């Protein structure tokens, strides 16, 4: 099957897809982040951070207390299974993560961490 998707989001907040499966024979699973538009990261940044549906509310508040200059994450933060870097317009980052790392069955969301995103960025990555 396919191991990567590709998910962009603009500086009005519209992005691409809210639902995103990865297969269960996939050993690795690669995330291409891009962001059409024109405000810099410190306006209108994105990012896409996986973890649990149950730490993401966690994740987001602690991160957007973190600030710009830790891309609005916490340090050290056990609870994202992985996540790209925070972008601006016309950039691009990629993540490639371990599949191991999920177990069918558990709900995982996405969504960026830029202050106010979560409410509009966000969705479902289901093992399947
Ligand atoms: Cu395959
Ligand atoms: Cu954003």
């Amino acid at each position: 099957a396919e191991c990567s998707v590709d998910i962009q989001g603009n500086d009005q907040m519209q992005f691409n897809t809210n639902a995103i499966t990865v297969d269960k024979s996939c050993k690795q699973f690669t995330v291409n982040l891009s962001h059409p538009g024109n405000l810099p990261k410190n306006v209108m940044g994105h990012n896409w951070v996986l973890s649990t549906a149950a730490d993401m509310q966690g994740v987001v508040t602690d991160g957007m207390a973190s600030g710009l200059d830790k891309d609005y994450l916490k340090p050290d933060d056990s609870r994202v299974i992985a996540h790209t870097k925070l972008i601006g317009s016309g950039e691009k980052d990629s993540v490639t993560f371990d599949v191991s790392k999920l177990k069918e069955g558990e709900q995982y969301m996405f969504f960026d961490t830029f202050p106010g995103h979560s409410a509009l960025f966000k969705g479902t990555l289901t093992l399947k």
